[PDB]
């Protein structure tokens, strides 16, 4: 209920520190405005810190580095147990921190950062380079070493999840890391920092440093002992790190990013379980969501009935207070786009698109657009609140183009009942996932990741380890 | 082959030689001669965006190239590289006439890894492999590693054709399409290829060459938004600028190799014949113009006299001159930016206090050539210990201990490979764990495979090539996941 916000301070070296400055910034509570309490606002000097305590942590004979390969999971498992231990402590404070419903962050973000962390610890001792055919006389081989000081740097919509889906690999890879969690929500970061001194991970290990973008991110993308950064968020933001990366130190970059994520609907496929999923992968977490719907193209044959049914859906479900436990969708964060969506609303108006339930606030009411064409901005644009743009389309070839025309790329979900379709579908759809009848269908084991402009690389599977290893070739000749 | 003539000197398009949208030209020089050898067409961003439309189209959807069958591209791969062998000798010539190349060399080396590489990446086409993965009782979910799309490729001078093949086979092979960038002071040989290309039986679209410079070319290609992917090997400085450029618009995906202060560690308890040897060759090699060349060479105390002086009669020994001549061993320096600052850095040598054991000056003031030259007691801060020197210089360095000549080595910012030379099974193995390179021999030097993935650690690469790492590097991996009533 009424819960004591127990860290607030810079991570380092499993010691609790204060800005180099002393600066302070306040995160608050979309539910309800309300500043909770006052973290530590880090900056270069304090960056410059924590890098050299992932260096040394990170340095050759370290406890870290000596530790045996199934240690590290021993370790990743331990921090699950303890995640597990104080999870609705974690489902409370990632509730305060952005309005989400306090069960969405107990069964979901919580249960993923659970699940996630010990599929990776599975991995730690199964990392295997391969040994190479070559002459008669050569025994060739590689090994996959960790990288080194590994940069993590977080959006606000699911934080501790995007950042364990990045710590867990890097942990059992056996990198050391430096973190930076959004400004708007970096509570649950710093406990798990807790957590990690408490698992007993060595000193140096993690750090974390909260604080803002342009100061801190910005400081972590060009050091030149940064070694590798992740990067979830805002298309343009990645587009300034992959440039900072470059002009310092050549670091290796992975970036996930937004999209306008299309949703395609065959005649012959199940209305209310296509209708329903639609819903779940618009208005889901508030409609700010990596894997929200921006698109979605219905055949001619089930139009009307979609659209139809598609409105009885958003009237009925309940909004209100995070910490019922008979809502579904809470408030958004930042009101910096609360403005350019119900702006957003009504350019479709002006496009001329039949606007079939919803409009504005109360929050916002669920929207729904019908007649929606390709070159309106509603079906051009990713929209971070509830914007469902319907479009229509005769033939699979032409849902094919079409949905594909974005430079984005990070989600579809096709829905039919024909086996000839789905995979005709999948095999043509320019997206890093392709779900069929079902959405939001994340697994710690299949790898998550964007085509295109929704960024390169992947997380989540045994392709995510890729991200977190070079790659040594050594070529031993015998006389 | 002696007094053969350029065929090819056009932009290579949908498989159709062409003009310079603006019609300008631009020479490319013979090193060994300092004479012209002929005029090529000088590109540009309108150059490059036609050759792209091309790529972009033969990757579209049912293209005959993707719609082709899979082992089929596999055999296209296979056929090339058959031709290759067929033109074997014109194309080594031609690569010698650009770059001074001793032609023996260009010939059992540079070609011979073109083709066997061409061959390896021809036989990964039928087997690139997702997975299917495990994960709920009513779910199938699996991974396809589609082709990427339209793939730049930018490549020096120091090797022309086989930087370019490098990345054009792991490409091919994978299904995408490819615009092409040779460097200026070497474009005659990619240019051959795109001749071979479409005799192979391409289709049309599927490579296309735009030669022309760095700044324009170069630049039109990594800034460009409908390409997908760039392999690039070059400078750190211009390398810098490409990976930023892909990141300011489209975000393409980068691969990068550039370079590195490559340490030859060479320990007491060593084959020392084979030590001077292969860290004679190591330096030399390809006129010491090499991506993987030996700059730093760590000897222990114990030997490193005698080290030194029998790196000094290699060096006098080790012949200069014709390039097609049979007996020769170093060519020219490829250009006068080069040669002078090559020169240059010889002089921060001396001014900087190192015994210059054999050679020092450059020779035949007519030719581009330069007398082979040795360092000794050469200190850490040190200029010509310090930089990429793309020549022949062979700095000696002592060392103690182990645990100080890792930490001497792992002290740059670059590590693309790295040699140790020992016969002691813990002092290999434990200098080939803690050296921070890309590649580490031992007991050799210059033994790329194309089945061993070659590239850079910290600011010398990102990615891999030559390997089934290099796959990678060319596909984009999906996920599918089905979930059933
Ligand atoms: N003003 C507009 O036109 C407009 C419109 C709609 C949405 N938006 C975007 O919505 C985003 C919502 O926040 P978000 O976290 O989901 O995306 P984001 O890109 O802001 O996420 C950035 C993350 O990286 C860090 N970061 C921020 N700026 C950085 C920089 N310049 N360099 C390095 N690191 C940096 C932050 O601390 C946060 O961790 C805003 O950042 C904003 O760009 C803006
Ligand atoms: N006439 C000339 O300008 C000229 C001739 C000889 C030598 N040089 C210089 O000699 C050095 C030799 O370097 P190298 O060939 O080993 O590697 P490099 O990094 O100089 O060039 C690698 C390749 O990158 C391409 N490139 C160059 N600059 C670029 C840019 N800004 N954007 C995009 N692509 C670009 C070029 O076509 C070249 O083939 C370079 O400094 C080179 O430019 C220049
Ligand atoms: C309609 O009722 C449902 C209630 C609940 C679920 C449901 C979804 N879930 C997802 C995860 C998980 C793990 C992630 O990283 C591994 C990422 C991620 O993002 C979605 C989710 C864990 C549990 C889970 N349960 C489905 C249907
Ligand atoms: C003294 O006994 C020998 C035994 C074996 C060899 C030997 C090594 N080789 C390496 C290549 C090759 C292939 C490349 O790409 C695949 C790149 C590259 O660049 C340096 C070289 C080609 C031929 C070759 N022969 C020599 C001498």
């Amino acid at each position: 209920r009424n819960l004591e916000v127990k860290f607030t301070k810079i991570f380092i070296n499993n010691e609790w520190h204060e800005s180099k400055s002393g600066k302070k910034f306040a995160t608050c509570n979309p539910s309800t405005r309300e500043q909770i309490c006052e973290v530590e606002e880090g900056d270069k000097p304090d960056v410059d810190k924590a890098v050299e305590a992932a260096q040394v942590a990170f340095q050759r004979g370290s406890p870290w580095r000596r530790l045996d390969a199934l240690s590290r999971g021993r370790l990743l498992h331990q921090l699950a147990d303890l995640v597990e231990r104080d999870r609705a402590t974690l489902a409370a404070l990632e509730t305060m921190d952005t309005g989400k419903p306090f069960l969405h962050a107990f069964f979901i973000d919580l249960e993923g950062c659970i699940r996630t962390l010990r599929y990776f610890a599975g991995w730690a001792d199964k990392i295997q380079g391969k040994t190479i055919p070559t002459d008669d006389n050569v025994v060739c081989f590689t090994r996959h070493e960790p990288i080194g000081v590994c940069g993590a740097i977080t959006p606000w919509n699911f934080p501790l999840l995007m950042l364990v889906w990045k710590l867990a690999p890097a942990l059992c890879c056996g990198n050391t890391m430096v973190l930076k969690p959004a400004e708007q929500t970096p509570l649950t970061a710093l406990y798990l920092g807790s957590l990690i001194k408490e698992a007993g991970f060595p000193p140096g290990v993690v750090n974390i440093v909260p604080g803002f973008g342009p100061t801190v991110g910005a400081a972590i993308s060009s050091h030149p002992q940064i070694n590798k950064i992740a990067f979830t968020g805002s298309t343009e933001v990645g587009k300034l790190v992959k440039e900072a990366a470059s002009r310092s130190n050549l670091k290796r970059v992975t970036l996930e990013l937004g999209g306008k994520n299309p949703c395609i609907v065959c005649a012959d496929a199940d209305l209310d379980l296509a209708v329903e999923c639609a819903h779940q992968g618009v208005f889901f977490n508030q409609g700010q969501c990596c894997t929200a719907a921006s698109r979605v193209f219905v055949e001619e044959q089930v139009y009307s009935e979609f659209v139809r049914r598609s409105v009885e859906y958003a009237k009925k479900r309940p909004v209100g207070d995070p910490f019922d436990v008979k809502t579904e969708q809470g408030p958004q964060i930042d009101q910096k786009q609360f403005d350019k969506i119900l702006e957003l609303i009504e350019s479709g108006k002006k496009e001329g698109a039949k606007l079939e339930c919803g409009g504005s606030a109360m929050f916002i009411k669920p929207t729904v657009f019908s007649e929606v064409t390709d070159n309106m901005r509603i079906a051009k644009e990713e929209i971070f609140g509830p914007v469902q743009p319907i479009l229509k389309f005769k033939s699979i070839e032409e849902v094919i183009k079409r949905a594909n025309s974005t430079d984005y790329g990070l989600t579809a979900a096709v829905f039919t009942k024909n086996l000839d379709k789905a995979l005709k579908l999948a095999s043509a759809l320019e997206s890093g996932t392709v779900w069929i009848n079902c959405y939001n269908a994340l697994y710690a084991q299949a790898p998550f990741g964007g085509f295109k402009m929704s960024g390169n690389g992947r997380e989540l599977g045994e392709y995510a380890l890729a991200e977190y290893t070079e790659v040594k070739t050594v070529t031993i000749k015998l006389g």
